[PDB]
């Protein structure tokens, strides 16, 4: 599953819709980043251009212009095709086969663009520039307009006002199309297999990084090359650090591991994370905690569908680990009270759920304290966890604990669709896979 | 293998004492660098940062102070201890720990710097800075410089010389100590591991990017979760595009795969180009080209050692390579002739070797047209390589064909060691070890 | 004659009227400027903060905020009283008197600008900013909106749409109020007052720089302390350098000396050109240039009125000049030929006309060629002139003469009327006041 | 008197002797400077490159090459030649009259700087640099050093060492040529007939700046166009405002009215203050702090010699005023208590002299607390004063009085040559001098 270039035709069409007759919407490829010296990252599109456009260069700027309500026509600017650069670094589109390839009007080298960008936005009423993004396309776009404002000798005029487009086009990525969701499902099953891999090949002495290489590894194999956030792999008291990335530590007999992977596919991400025995087999004290953040879960894919909100099911959540961490003695007092005085966040401190799609913690306005009102279309995670903290003032055999587990769900006209189930999360599911892998 | 604490103050100390009387050597940590959004690529701290400290984070700064010929003394700037950030991205060393953990006589809260870097610089001679490395940094010394330049109401005084310690550190940096050799030998046989299981796992109909995938999966496996750069995977014509990092075609039987591959392993780079048939099998002029990439090499690593030059070995490559081509009729003409006129250069167009280190391509002064002398601790890539354009005038069986093959070296006090000839190039063992692969 | 706090708070609401509701403008003052090392410039307000206030100080921000089409105030940012600085350097306004002063809601310190700009900014759908024209207002109004647009977790929003407000308020300075016209006019006379007092001075042997200084110290008596711009005193050959500032040549008998100066009263510029003998006679040469260059003056502000434009009037002074050039031999040919083809450019090489006001080269649209209709309210120069170069290929008693002639007018119903008329140009009156100032 | 070409030459030949072989000194012109839209304040030349130049362009760098140490050459960057900008804007000096007119060795186009700049410091081993004075001129040099750094493969190098050629230029002009010191003293005496000038007109019911206009005449006619810093004229109350410059307000019968104005003459600086009875009258309060300010200066200007100090003349004066104070009520207390606890501060709040040259407030190194041992050729100021704030804690009588009293000197070898003598300052010639002027 793809988006092909008739989608991100449409995409730009929709943009123009939105867009005010005399206006031009100027959106920029990502610059190229330094790894080290010389040495390049491998090169990551900026997530709204390729929105757009599908197209994985830098220095190109796709330029939409909307002269007036029934005529409309695009202009991309990127580089030109050239022997030897091509030789060295590799093949470029160019300005000939770019109309075609991407669907676009009209190609220009981006060489060029101080020399046309400004002539493009002559006469125009409104420019779209998403201003602050890029230091590059600032520096771009202000020179333009600096030479249309002192033009007026060569009959030059600036359009006076710029709206930046990316509440608009955020709002149109909180939408997926079918399309984006088949994309998406595949992303969910791609990492879902690398997370039945890591369970499956995780033993005792293996140190938490090898577990990250079965992972990157399925990733690849499905055609999904990079990750799409950096992978934590947790064990021990490393499960307590939220963005733990250093995955640098020997994995014990009688810890957990939290592992937190996605792969990029296409563009869009797969979050998926999910805690284990790193022996095969739960601790009294890590099932009693690991049964609480699986009822949130549980209880969480139940309840989303339209019309709930995030801050709702957070709220049933809430109760649910308050109640859990009462019964436990991790906390003490009345539920009600102790939910009152949100007794629950030293040990749960991150939110639910974010939005998910070509960035993992995706665009999209969430509304106050994530109260917005789901609607089909609309794709999120699922994410609760508990972390009791080496030192914290409980039950001993509760410190050191970090668990979360997350899935991936769209939510449907009739509810949610996971997309992340086919990796397991039920303790004794987990248990008999480690198990049967355990026994080769 | 690794560098040690006593190691990066052994540099320390060798840096100080190439300073002036009167001094401050100041060294900064890479910015971390975003991929998309709010999502950062894996950190890669800077190879002159991590040459002195061996520390992984960023916000950091080293000054060394030469108070005189006899006293200096050492402080770090860092990112303090703080609960919050620390539970969500991961522990930091901070203050307390710092001078024993590194070896620094001090250490200061990286947010205090503005409010004590102008106090370390006041009253000295010299300041040591990589001026335009980084935007962040310059900002930070412009900054103290120019409160002790506007201070002397305050009795402050700016030094009125700034040197580029690039030039000294650099120097250092070519002549590997023998520990830096002990880790460039491990980076080495992990890469060489790699490449021999893309050699057996390789088959016709598997995708370029499934090569890259075993790869990462070996370096990651031994302990270098990251590449030294973006691996190459070149079949068929994609094997003349220099560096082709795409990886995005099925391998065609009848073609052949380029690979250039090197993990990075506790800093260091390995570097490795092997070519090979992807059905395990070279056509007749597939093995007429490779014969001369491979007699280019196996001459240049008989040549290399103390005494002789790049350029030097680099003239007895292109003898070899005129030679073959005339042979095989792809240049006309006498020899000498054209080498004369550099006839080699459409298909064999760039240099022969470059040092490695911290970097794939290391620091360190080449000499015009690299003909510096070696000396007995430089390391350095061979890397002979033939690209026949698809459209080249030649005999048509030879278009297509891109084949480099590459080992890594340490120039020793009688000759040098091959750091990577643990990974088959000859091409009847090529075919051995994928024979054998083949039948499982 | 002088704008009042009422008139500042009228054009104030003026401009909010012609806003969104649900928006903020920002108009911001001029940084003082370095002269050499610690020393600054006389300081200069920005014009069109001037336009809004009438406030002379630095480090100040005038807010408008229009809530809705009912609702909408101001609020000034402006710099803290305080002992020291206003011991040292002079008195400031403050927070505590800027409201009655100024006639603003209210006022907060420079100083707290970043702190609370974001929060005016907050939840409006519009800024207005002229981006561009001040480094250090770009800098506070892009953190602002920075701010805001990454702070939804403390629930701020950042409007997304920035008008640069300009053209509106350059379309309000172009047509002056009946109290403007009477500083314009004050201007006007100061400034002829000027110019009589230069002629009445002007011997043989003084030095261009000594006119300069008589201008100057009259503009200072009648209380313009400042110039519009750089006096231009051009004797002989530098009359025909168009702004020859250096007026440093001693004036010689036989020469012209051409006078161009204007001073800055209340914020507003005159703006005055005359040419005469330097000892107090014209020869028939240059009697024969100042005619034609007068004929046009002249005939310019019999046309002046609602309904032509600067571009018509222009035409007529062409033909005026193309004629007279002709009869003199300076020019060749048919009159209508040489017209069509621009032949008096090489003598008269600028514009006839610009608008006048707070600056001497005064904002509002020109249309394309200076073709905007005319209408009552507007301020123009009228300033033929012609310059016949010391190489020139006509004849030789033509050589090195440059002559300009320039009025300050306003459009009114029936006309215009002639600001600066108090100060002679007819050759005749000329060379009578010179004669009765020459005998003493 | 001036400063010659050859004079310029010597200052080059100076510094080039200073420098190490191997070198290049950059010396970079002021930018212009905008008053408001797009007209300029009149051009000021950046002192230090005037110094090694006396040429009043903009878009204009001095290149001193040390090649060894026998061999130095000059290269100028300079505007082009130019009809159109020349009949426009004036007269440029251009290439080919550069090296005759300013005694350099080569010119070139400024517009070549950066094609010609790294080459001219390829493969030296230090530049001198004003690094932060101006940033075009970073930016040039940053991008020249910067293609240097990088290009390695065309047998380019950067040099490694940056110095600051301000603390030595500075020390250079702290010490006065003997022409120099005579135009100097041209300045101190056009600045002196200046202040006798405002004397004489100075009349109650005069406002503030007509002083202002007197003094700026008086400069002008004698070919000091330009004051040397904004000229203060304070009466009553805005006496005690130390730089108060407003000069907006009509001075009153009974008042003191206190001038601080100097000329810029050749490039260097007159600074005078004489403080007078508006009304030609010193009242008794006047009279008396009038006379602990003159004692105070006659003090000063017997006692500044070779050997002496800043800081111990300071001594002397502090004593004399605190003596005075006493004696009339204004503090309270023993003299040497009084002087150990700084009593004077609060009416005696600024240094008593500066250096004085191309800046008023002139380079050079002070020593701690203007310690350093004075030596023939230095120039500085003498200036105490009193201010008693109108709320002063003191004899009411004395309230809102602010008297300061400066001359300029040079140091010599048997004591100090007063350069501004020529004006009156004893109570009693200031009253004649009034009365005489006030008979007509
Ligand atoms: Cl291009
Ligand atoms: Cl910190
Ligand atoms: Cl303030
Ligand atoms: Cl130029
Ligand atoms: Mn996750
Ligand atoms: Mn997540
Ligand atoms: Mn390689
Ligand atoms: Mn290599
Ligand atoms: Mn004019
Ligand atoms: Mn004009
Ligand atoms: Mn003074
Ligand atoms: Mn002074």
């Amino acid at each position: 599953s793809e988006i092909s270039r008739q989608e991100f035709q449409r995409r730009r069409q929709a943009l123009v819709e939105q867009m005010q007759p005399g206006s031009a919407a100027l959106i920029f490829a990502a610059p190229e980043v330094t790894r080290s010296a010389d040495s390049e990252y491998p090169y990551r599109q900026n997530s709204d251009f390729w929105y757009f456009t599908g197209f994985n260069e830098p220095e190109a700027v796709l330029v939409l212009i909307k002269s007036d309500d029934t005529h409309n026509h695009s202009v991309l600017f990127n580089r030109v095709r050239d022997l030897t650069a091509e030789i060295w670094f590799g093949r470029r589109l160019g300005q000939d086969a770019a109309p075609e390839k991407l669907g676009v009007d009209r190609a220009l080298a981006f060489s060029e663009i101080n020399q046309q960008l400004y002539q493009l936005l002559n006469g125009l009423d409104v420019v779209y520039h998403a201003q602050g993004e890029y230091a590059y396309a600032d520096v771009i776009v202000n020179s333009a307009l600096e030479k249309l404002r002192k033009g007026s000798r060569q009959n030059l005029t600036a359009p006076a006002t710029m709206i930046d487009w990316r509440p608009v086009v955020h709002e149109m990525r909180l939408f997926k199309s079918p399309e984006e969701i088949a994309v998406l499902r595949r992303a969910g099953e791609i990492t879902a297999m690398a997370h039945t891999r890591a369970m499956e090949k995780c033993r005792p002495g293996m140190f938490e990084y090898h577990l990250e290489g079965e992972i990157h590894h399925e990733f690849n194999r499905h055609g999904a090359r990079y990750p799409s956030y950096n992978t934590i792999v947790g064990s021990g008291e490393n499960g307590c650090i939220l963005h733990y990335t250093e995955n640098e530590c020997e994995m014990r007999d009688g810890d957990l591991v939290l592992i937190d992977a996605g792969c990029e596919y296409k563009g869009y991400a797969g979050d998926i994370t999910r805690t284990f025995p790193v022996n095969g087999k739960f601790t009294q004290a890590q099932r009693e905690i690991y049964d609480i953040v699986l009822e949130s879960l549980e209880t969480s894919l139940r309840l989303y569908r339209p019309g709930t909100s995030i801050l709702e099911v957070t709220g049933e959540v809430v109760r649910i680990m308050v109640s859990g961490l009462v019964k436990l003695g991790i906390l003490k007092g009345d539920v009600d009270e102790l939910i009152a005085q949100n007794a629950h966040r030293p040990f749960f401190m991150h939110g639910l759920s974010h939005w998910l799609g070509l960035d993992v913690h995706d665009v999209g306005v969430y509304g106050q304290d994530r109260s917005r009102i789901l609607e089909p279309g609309m794709v999120l995670t699922v994410e609760p966890g508990l972390y009791i903290a080496p030192d914290a003032e409980v039950p001993e055999q509760y410190r050191g604990i970090g668990i979360r587990i997350e899935d991936d769900i769209v939510i449907t006209e009739t509810g949610n669709e996971n997309l992340t189930a086919s990796v397991v999360k039920k303790p004794e599911e987990i248990e008999a896979l480690m198990v049967a892998a355990r026994k080769q």
